[PDB]
């Protein structure tokens, strides 16, 4: 089986992407944020305390024939943002695309932190890293890709973001159209439960490429890109009037500045992250203070190759027996 189905950014400034899903019979369907970087899948539901739900489309188990308690299971997840959320878990159909799981664990919110209830657009989180990390209790439970991995043509998911415009996750099949020359692979370590990958190094605008290994987790669910403090200081040093702002939380630069692009390296291969990726937009509304997409990842304890880096690029999520993260630009 396959399945492919559209990603679409929430704003204007491609803060996440949501992609619909069908839950439940008949289909309920909610728009979910894909996290690689997160192993539940949750949803604002009936359940979910009604002053934190505001505009959200809710699933409502009742009113599903294949919707079933799971007993006793509760859940509870914290996130690199500090937003944060819990409830408890029904089992049911769930589909992506085509793609059809039965029996899949749907964690029912009944509290969401405000960062949640704020953003209408999004309806829940399907995490697609690694089920160890999975915040079921007292059994965890698999990912959707875990679940459907058995079913697959081939056991990869592929992670196609746009820049300002939809974009596509695949299931089970690579999409030779969608990318260009060839896709390097990369080896993974799931030791700390993501898709950890380590980069070969980076360049700053057309400056020459500094060898470097980079541990990092490529992450769809994290807007930016975080790097050691080292190379975001080589790269906003580039830009005149870029500083890190302690008040805003992290580097800006004038508005009317042209930022640089940004390479990092795959193996032997090199994917560019054009400079207009990289900008995002006033610190506040009517600002001339801008804020910038690579910022230090110092106070986070890992390197986050997030949404910035991966829209760059047509990526391969490998889940073979030995997993391997694969890179195509496009
Ligand atoms: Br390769």
């Amino acid at each position: 089986s396959t399945g492919s189905a559209t990603t679409t950014p929430i704003d204007s400034l491609d803060d996440a992407y949501i992609t619909p899903v069908q839950i439940g019979t008949p289909a309920q369907t909610l728009n979910l944020d894909f996290d690689t970087g997160s192993s539940d899948l949750w949803v604002f539901s009936s359940e979910t305390t009604a002053s934190e739900v505001d505009g959200q489309t809710i699933y409502t188990p009742s009113k599903s024939t294949t919707a079933k308690l799971l007993s006793g299971a509760t859940w509870s997840i914290s996130y690199g943002d500090g937003s944060s959320s819990s409830g408890d878990v029904y089992t049911d159909t769930v589909s992506v695309g085509g793609l059809t799981v039965t029996g899949q664990a749907v964690e029912s919110a009944k509290k969401v932190s405000s960062s949640f209830t704020e953003d209408s657009t999004i309806d829940g989180l399907l995490g697609l890293a690694f089920s160890t990390l999975n915040t079921v209790s007292p059994t965890q439970q698999k990912t959707f890709f875990d679940n459907a991995k058995a079913s697959l043509d081939s056991p990869v998911f592929t992670a196609d973001l746009g820049y300002h415009a939809p974009g596509t996750y695949n299931f089970g099949f690579i999409d030779t159209t969608a990318y260009t020359g060839s896709i390097t692979y990369t080896a993974v370590s799931t030791k700390q439960g993501f898709w950890e990958w380590t980069s070969t190094g980076y360049a700053v605008g057309s400056g020459t490429f500094k060898s470097t290994s980079i541990d990092g987790i490529a992450d769809t669910g994290t807007t930016l890109l975080y790097l050691p403090a080292t190379v975001v200081s080589a790269y906003w040093a580039q830009v005149s009037g870029a500083k890190s702002s302690s008040s805003v939380g992290g580097y800006v630069f004038p508005c009317s500045a042209t930022l640089p692009s940004f390479t990092f390296g795959v193996g032997s291969a090199r994917i560019v992250i054009p400079g207009d990726y990289i900008d995002f937009g006033p610190i506040s509304t009517g600002s001339s203070s801008c804020f910038g997409g690579i910022q230090s990842s110092a106070g986070i304890g890992i390197n986050i190759f997030g949404d910035v880096a991966l829209k760059a690029a047509f990526v391969v999520f490998n889940g073979a027996t030995t997993p391997t993260l694969g890179f195509a630009s496009k």
